[PDB]
């Protein structure tokens, strides 16, 4: 059976990996931890993730290692497989480059753009301007490095497979990619991937 | 000298002045002002395409850049080996609660700042919202902190990334009142040398 045990939700973050394991082709066994069931607040998740958060992961071929932190778990699963990411000194840190990026920049920002603009109580402009407009110029940053290379860390990684799935969904946040041609090349690429597709499926609705 | 910093004073320019100094590596610091607006000069945005510090150019490595806190201090501890084991689960271990930081506690208080301190509107829910996941991540620290005495196991760059930020909690208008693992570490750090220089960086 599969040695990879994933705690996921149908959220960008927990897209990013099961995307990923998809590209990597390793086996993993589906757990849609129960929020409605307050299986996050559980003794039991807490021991995998002390942040009672999604995605983690338990690695049953590694004395059942958990590794929290969707950035994180990209991180070991390329290192576990040697793909997606280079080994050399400046190609590993590109990817590390602009993985940081993404999960203190895109993701951050976004995520308060979804909050101001779609489910907070009440309506503050001031502050969805502030997350719409961020996620904008952080988009901008992402179609100029899509000028001068097709990934975002040259070849295809584990930074590119953290930021699509939030790009993805830049119009739930109120954020337009128009007019950033690079950006929508990346994107078109990204969603003709299988893997992407089949990632973005999990877990089953 | 090896690496050089570009930097300001707030909690991220500090995390790497701390590694650094931590790791005994020379470097040489080009402090930027915000109100030059030096971070939007063309030759920076070569450095970091972000136009934000911290950056730095690895002068021992074809200048070769690395934009993103989080992202040099894993760099420059791969460079020394030090503040990051090798073995798969320690590394695993460090980079987990790097992310943490990076993606949870910095994030979050440097929101808690915005509206606490720095936006044009004083919007109470906006503070009590990010007061509050502050406030819930300090104490998700405080339980990991009873259990290790470092976050990762061994003193780490997590920790070095996460201290700038909880240093500065009463700025953002977090207490730590009941965190008493937190505390402790509170104190470990601060009575560091390397981390006493760092916070001196730049002038």
């Amino acid at each position: 059976g599969p040695m990879i045990d994933l705690y996921t939700a149908a959220t960008p973050n927990g897209h990013k990996v099961s995307i990923a394991l998809e590209e990597m082709g390793l086996p993993y066994t589906v757990h849609a931890l129960s929020f409605d069931k307050k299986e996050q607040k559980a003794p039991e998740f807490l021991r995998i993730n002390p942040n009672g958060r999604i995605p983690a992961i338990v690695d049953r071929s590694n004395d059942d290692f958990a590794v929290f932190e969707s950035g994180a778990i990209l991180v070991y699963l390329a290192e576990k497989t040697g793909q997606l990411m280079p080994t050399d000194v400046k190609g590993r840190s590109r990817v590390i480059q602009w993985l940081m990026f993404q999960m203190g920049g895109v993701g951050p920002m976004q995520g308060q753009a979804n909050v101001f603009f779609r489910y907070f109580p009440e309506k503050l402009q001031g502050a969805i301007d502030r997350y719409q407009h961020e996620t904008r110029r952080l988009y901008e940053v992402l179609d100029g490095r899509l000028g001068e290379a097709e990934y975002l860390a040259g070849d295809y990684s584990i930074a590119d497979i953290a930021t699509y799935p939030w790009v993805r969904i830049h119009d739930w946040s109120g954020v337009a990619v128009d007019g950033l041609d690079n950006l929508q090349r990346w994107i078109a690429a990204l969603e003709a991937r299988p893997a992407v597709q089949r990632g973005l499926l999990v877990p089953r609705r």
